[PDB]
């Protein structure tokens, strides 16, 4: 298909940025669709090492134009401090990337009302990235955020700023007892960009129109993970936007019809960070040897992350919000030496009952338990395989066992971080 979505079946961090940054190697352009730099997309060429957060995926690639699109919370400051760190790298970042001027801009205000907010839940704390994603969502419902548009007019955008944040102030120090953040501080601040922005302005819902009518390449690089929607996350301990296929309409502008593959981007073993139910995490040896193998460190808080074996259940659910048209496996080779793996095809609810679709909310996952199949592991080294035929069997079978379970086709496989550590059995472009 000529327009492609890679997104999270989990709760992120499945490996996005890599997939996304191996297929764009014929795509014209990729697309950020929700979230902001709350995302840590690893790639990893040549054994180089990039972290993108708000920055597209396939910014290291020529050939593509990077777009921001209208459903992502961006920041000046930290587009900025990534814009600098790839440039002194060589990438052309303002020569490739594009934005949209309804995106909503997240400022320093956000980050205090979220560090504040954050504090206030003491012990029931979502777990936030400490950026101010979901203030910055509020604002934006709330008729009053404020976005790149804006920086148009710049006077104007002093009014409009002194406002928001006389009331953003007035409920910092009343009401949450926190400091107050500085009026002339952040206009400065964010004045002092403005115009670097303001000149990767595009059209973005215009041109993915044009480009679909050319038949060019598009991909649309999800954030986050299924389980982390706003609507269908375990909520509250979820982001602030629609991580599922719906936000590549909502935060595109490009029509629903148009998406021609969903790829599900699929870890293999599960990993979360942040509060929030996790039915199959694991606190034991093989826990600690999924997150030491896997290098399992938030890419952009660093904090360690939580594992567990791979959820059928929860992944199911992900295939039909979706509409998955293919998973892509990765993180198979952190799976070498285990003596068996697990996977869960079913959870025991508190009441007896035993069932194969997930709750909603989280409070409705609170006394759930796991059912598992369980499968001979491989003592064979996976790393870097780039056939199926490097495969052990017990692999291939583990591999078959999931397509089974889930009625859905593992179209690529990835054994390793580089980007040629991976084979594509079948390429969502061509599909
Ligand atoms: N061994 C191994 N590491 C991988 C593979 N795919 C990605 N990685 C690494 O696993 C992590 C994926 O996490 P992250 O970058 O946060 O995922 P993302 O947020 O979806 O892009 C990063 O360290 C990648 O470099 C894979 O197949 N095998
Ligand atoms: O309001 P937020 O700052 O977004 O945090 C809310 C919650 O969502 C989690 N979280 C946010 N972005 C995440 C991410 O991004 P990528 O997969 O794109 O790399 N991967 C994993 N977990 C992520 C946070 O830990 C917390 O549970
Ligand atoms: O890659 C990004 N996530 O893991 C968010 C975090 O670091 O918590
Ligand atoms: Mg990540």
């Amino acid at each position: 298909g000529n327009n492609v979505v890679v997104l999270g079946t989990q709760w992120g961090d499945e490996g996005k940025g890599k997939i996304v940054d191996l297929l764009t190697e014929r795509a014209k352009y990729v697309v950020r669709y929700q979230g902001g730099h709350n995302a840590g997309h690893t790639l990893v060429i040549n054994g180089e090492k990039t972290v993108l957060h708000l920055i597209p995926s396939g910014i290291l690639r020529e050939n593509v134009t990077s777009i921001i699109g209208n459903g992502v919370v961006l920041s000046p400051a930290a587009l900025m401090k990534e814009m600098k760190e790839l440039e002194d790298r060589g990438i052309p970042v303002r020569e490739r990337l594009l934005l949209s001027e309804a995106c909503p801009l997240i400022l320093d205000y956000h980050v205090a009302l979220d560090n504040a907010r954050e504090k206030a839940r003491g012990a029931k704390a979502i777990g936030t990235t400490g950026r101010g994603i979901g203030p910055a969502y509020e604002d934006k419902v709330a008729l009053r955020g404020l976005r790149v548009g804006d920086l148009f007019d710049k006077e104007t955008f002093a009014e409009k700023l002194k406002e928001v944040m006389e009331y953003h102030n007035f409920q910092l120090v009343n009401y949450y007892k926190a400091e107050a953040v500085d009026y002339q501080k952040v206009l400065d601040d964010t004045m002092a960009v403005a115009d670097i922005l303001t000149s990767m302005v595009v059209d973005v819902s215009d041109l993915l129109d044009q480009a679909r009518q050319r038949g060019d390449f598009v991909m649309f690089e999800g954030a986050q993970g299924t389980l982390l929607d706003i609507d269908h996350g375990t909520y509250p301990y979820v982001t602030s936007s629609n991580t599922t296929a719906g936000g590549v309409a909502t935060g595109s502008g490009l029509g629903p019809r148009y998406v021609d593959y969903v790829l599900g981007i699929l870890k293999a073993y599960s990993t979360r960070v942040g509060a929030g139910p996790f039915p199959t995490e694991l606190f034991d040896e093989t826990g600690e040897f999924l997150c030491k193998q896997g290098n399992e460190f938030g890419a952009t808080t660093g904090r360690r992350r939580r594992t567990g074996w791979l959820d059928t259940v929860a992944v199911r659910r992900a295939v039909q919000l979706n509409s998955l048209s293919g998973f892509c496996l990765t993180k198979l080779d952190v799976l070498d030496g285990l003596k068996e793996v697990k996977l869960c095809v079913a959870y025991r609810m508190p009441d007896g009952r035993e069932v194969t679709t997930t709750p909603l909310a989280a409070d409705d996952w609170k006394g759930v338990e796991p059912i598992y199949e369980t499968m001979p592991g491989w003592s064979e080294s996976t790393f870097g395989v780039k056939d199926r035929s490097g495969l052990p069997q017990a692999a291939l079978n583990y591999i078959k066992r999931i397509e089974e379970l889930t009625g859905v086709p593992i179209d690529i496989i990835s054994t390793g971080p580089d980007r040629t550590e991976t084979m594509i059995l079948r390429d969502p472009f061509d599909a």
